[PDB]
C-alpha cells in the first residue's frame, strides 16, 4: 500500500517509537508482511489474507492461545503487539492487520548451507511437535479446512485442469500428467488417519525452513513462527513438508531443474533432529512412512502450485506470470529423486530408529 495508509495502519497499535519507515518484507507466499522501522524498536506488520483465512477471529484465538501457552512457559514466541485498545488484531477499512515485535539477533535460510542448521530445524519442530501434544484437539480449532487432506488438494487439481481457465494447460502436459498419474498414493496418511492406525496430533503444518529463526550467535532455534495453521494432522505432515523444502539443492522456485537434488544426507541431518526428539512418541507406522512423507507433502504443495497456475495465480503470491509453474517443476523433480532413492531414505530411519 502506499506510505500513508500503512502509517495510518501502524498507528492503530500501541507500537514504542516514533515510525520512520514501513517497508515490503520476506518470502511469504500468503500475508502481506512488513518491516517497521522507529526510532527505537522494530515490528513486523501484517495484512492477514482473509480469502484464505476468512475467520480472523478463530485465528487469532489459536496464535493468542499457543504464544500465551509458550510464553507462560518461558519460552521465546511471537509476542503479538495490542491495538491501542487492547486488541489482539485490528480490522481497518476492510483489511484485517496484526503487528509482532521484531525478533532480534537472528538469522534465517531459504536455503539449508550445511547440515548442522538443518539438524537443529529437525530438533526445533521435533520439540515443537512435543510441545503441541499438552493441547488437546478441541482447543484448536483448523483453520483451514482439508488443508493437508492430499486426495481433497487433488479434487481441487482435477477441477482446475477441467476447467483450464486461461488456457495455460497446453504448456504443461507433463507437469499435469505426473499428478495424475500419481492420484493412487495421494490417501495414504488420510486412510491411516480415519482408520486409527495414524495418531491424530496437534500439529504446525507449515514447517518449512524460513519459518524458524535461529540466534545469531548460538545457531540454536529461537523461535518458530507462522503459526496460523497450527490444528489437528499427522506429525508426517510437519515431517513431509520440512523434506519437501528443506532438503533440496535449491530454492523452491529456482528455474535452472539442473541445480535442484535431493540431498539424503540432509533427509538424514533434519531425521536425526526430529526422530531424536520425538522417539518416545514415534509410532512404528509413522516412521515406516516418514520417507513417504517427504513425496507426499511435495507432490501435494507441488499440485497446489500447479492448479494455482492453471487458475491464474488466485492463491501464492507471485512475482511473474509462469512464477507457479517454475515452482511446480521444481516439487516434480525432487519427488522423482525422492522415488529413485527410496531404498536409501528407508535405510536412513531404520538406522536413526536404533539410535
Ligand atoms: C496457509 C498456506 O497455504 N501456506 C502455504 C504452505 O502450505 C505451502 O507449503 C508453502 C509453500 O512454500 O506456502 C505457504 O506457506
Ligand atoms: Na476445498
Amino acid at each position: 500500500e502506499s506510505n500513508e495508509v500503512l502509517f495510518g495502519i501502524a498507528s492503530h497499535f500501541a507500537l514504542e517509537g516514533a515510525v520512520t519507515g514501513i517497508e515490503p518484507y520476506g518470502d511469504g507466499h500468503i500475508n502481506t508482511t512488513y518491516l517497521v522501522t522507529t526510532d527505537g524498536p522494530r515490528y513486523i506488520l501484517q495484512q492477514m489474507n482473509t480469502s484464505i483465512f476468512p475467520d480472523t477471529v478463530n485465528l487469532m484465538r489459536n496464535v493468542e492461545l499457543v504464544t500465551s501457552t509458550l510464553k507462560a512457559q518461558g519460552k521465546e514466541t511471537l509476542d503479538i503487539v495490542p491495538t491501542t485498545s487492547g486488541a489482539t488484531w485490528a480490522e481497518i477499512d476492510g483489511g484485517a492487520w496484526r503487528v509482532y515485535k521484531f525478533i532480534e539477533h537472528t538469522v534465517s535460510y531459504n536455503l539449508v548451507p550445511n547440515p548442522d542448521v538443518f539438524r537443529e530445524a529437525g530438533s526445533a519442530f521435533g520439540d515443537f511437535q512435543n510441545f503441541l501434544s499438552e493441547f488437546d484437539a478441541s482447543q484448536l480449532t483448523e483453520t483451514i479446512a482439508h488443508f493437508h487432506d492430499t486426495p481433497h488438494r487433488f479434487e481441487d487439481f482435477k477441477a482446475a485442469l477441467a476447467a483450464d481457465k486461461l488456457g495455460r494447460a497446453a504448456a504443461c502436459q507433463p507437469e499435469i500428467d505426473f499428478y495424475l498419474s500419481h492420484a493412487d498414493q495421494y490417501a495414504v496418511v488420510m486412510d491411516g488417519l480415519r482408520d486409527g492406525s495414524i495418531p491424530l496430533r496437534v500439529t504446525h503444518n507449515d514447517t518449512k525452513l524460513n519459518n524458524i529463526l535461529m540466534d545469531a550467535t548460538t545457531g540454536k532455534a529461537r523461535a518458530i513462527i507462522d503459526l496460523d495453521t497450527i490444528m489437528p494432522g499427522s506429525m508426517l505432515f510437519d515431517f513431509g513438508d520440512s523434506i519437501r523444502f528443506g532438503a533440496s539443492t535449491a530454492l523452491e522456485d529456482e528455474k535452472d531443474l539442473s541445480k535442484v537434488h535431493f540431498s539424503t544426507e540432509l533427509f538424514r541431518a533434519y531425521t536425526e533432529g526430529f526422530v531424536g526428539e520425538l522417539r518416545g512418541s514415534i509410532t512404528a507406522r509413522e516412521a515406516e512412512l516418514l520417507p513417504f512423507s517427504g513425496n507426499l507433502l511435495t507432490m501435494e504443495c507441488g499440485m497446489r502450485f500447479l492448479a494455482d497456475y492453471l487458475e491464474g495465480d488466485i492463491y501464492f503470491a507471485t512475482k511473474y506470470p509462469e512464477h507457479n509453474l517454475v515452482r511446480t517443476r521444481t516439487q516434480i523433480k525432487l519427488v522423482q529423486e525422492m522415488e529413485q532413492k527410496a531404498s536409501e531414505t528407508r535405510a536412513i530411519v531404520a538406522d536413526i530408529m536404533e539410535a
